[PDB]
């Protein structure tokens, strides 16, 4: 189970959040810009239970 | 003079008028939209001076 959670996490985010997020989906028009909120803080907690899974 | 301006206006314009407009100049994003404001009267218009110029 827990080796199939890391697998996971890495496919669907990554282990990074940029700040910058680009969108491109119905209804908006062709590119808009999306900001996310505290993207520094929530890169450390991942690093951390990343270490904390491989323990 | 006349041929002069009738080419300058078909080179740069057109001889007709688009209800929407696809913007790509900065400092904004990737591609906005903008809408015109009564195109089919200036359409109408653009051709009646067209005829007046070739007449």
């Amino acid at each position: 189970f827990e080796v199939a959670f890391l697998l996971i996490q890495w496919y669907i985010y990554g282990f990074s959040l940029s700040a910058v997020y680009t969108c491109k989906r119905d209804p908006c028009p062709h590119q808009v810009d999306c900001f996310l909120s505290r993207p520094t803080e929530k890169t450390i907690f991942i690093i951390f239970m990343l270490v904390v899974s491989l323990v």
